[PDB]
């Protein structure tokens, strides 16, 4: 018997994590399933409002979730917004943990303008990882589509009041998932755009590879984890990371060797992946791996 705003009903658990909740919703008044994203108002640490103002920054972009409706339900705050499919670690987990060059391709190429869209508004996201993509709803006019989700971990990286880049320094505590993020990320530098598009390309190369090759160290604490990883990835040439994926490498070398203010060139980013996907005869059919197989729905 629970509703958020006037018109969602809130449905079964969908999903759950440190976040909070996540759940299907119906509004009932368009008979439409929506995903409310709830967390607990006794929350330390909440990030669901930000979230919310950082999607209204966004805004109506291509591949950005529609936000319904933010507000209090029960014990919560509610988010509703677009009811998306799958995850492309659910798809990766799907296809066997691996991705074909043309899956990973469709992938880069979308998400490199996703990343661009959200660095337009200001913003840079600063949580790469697979399970923050979502294909559209099975069925749906964007199931093709690569959708960016999960905003909560992002940042205005030109300040509203100088209009100026912030500004650089470090002592920054690690944003992200340890496995895709930036090197500079782990030195614990602040983050700008140019650490969006590595962290993109690490989990690029996750894609093609099945795997990275500082996935699974271990460390007595979570501090020692990241530094470890941090240090395989600076210990681990993209030569041999992007081994058989020249413009993968390339991408890496351009996006790592960023300065901290500078504006990637996603033109150059994009021509390196459509050029590669027009060699080796690809048809951006959005025939990605997983079509065809049981997609999971809630
Ligand atoms: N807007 C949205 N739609 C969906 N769709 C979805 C969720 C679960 C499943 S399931 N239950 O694995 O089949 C399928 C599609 N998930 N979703 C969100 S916001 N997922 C999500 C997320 F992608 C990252 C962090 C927290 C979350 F709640």
């Amino acid at each position: 018997v629970l509703m958020v705003g006037p018109n969602f009903r809130v449905g079964k658990k969908i999903g759950c994590g440190n976040f909070g909740e996540l759940r299907l919703g119906k509004n009932l008044y368009t008979n439409e399933y929506v995903a409310i994203k709830l967390e607990p108002m006794k929350s330390r640490a909440p990030q669901l409002h930000l979230e919310y103002r950082f999607y209204k920054q966004l805004g109506s972009g291509d591949g950005i979730p529609q936000v319904y409706y933010f507000g209090p339900c029960g014990k919560y705050n509610a988010m509703v917004l677009e009811l998306l499919g799958p995850s492309l670690e659910d798809l990766f987990d799907l296809c066997d943990r691996t991705f074909s060059l043309k899956t990973v391709l469709m992938i880069a190429i979308q998400l490199i303008s996703r990343m661009e869209y959200v660095h337009s508004k200001n913003l840079i996201y600063r949580d790469v990882k697979p399970e923050n993509f979502l294909i559209g709803r099975p069925g749906n006019k964007t199931q093709q589509v690569i959708h960016i989700i999960d905003f909560a971990l992002a940042k205005e990286y030109i300040d509203p009041e100088t209009k100026k880049h912030i500004p650089y320094r470090e002592h920054k505590s690690l944003t992200g998932t340890a496995r895709y993020m930036s090197i500079n990320t782990h030195l614990g530098k602040e983050q700008s755009r140019r650490d969006d598009l590595e962290a993109l390309g690490h989990m690029f190369m996750y894609f093609l590879r099945g795997s990275l090759p500082w996935q699974g160290l271990k460390a007595d604490t979570l501090k020692e984890r990241y530094q470890k990883i941090g240090d395989t990835k600076r210990a681990t040439p993209i030569e041999v990371l992007c081994e058989n994926f020249p413009e993968m490498a390339t991408y890496l070398r351009y996006v790592r060797r960023l300065d901290f203010f500078e504006k990637p060139d996603y033109d150059y980013l994009r021509k390196l992946f459509t050029d590669l996907f027009d060699r080796k005869g690809y048809m951006f059919d959005y025939e990605y791996d997983w079509i065809g197989k049981q997609l999971p729905t809630p």
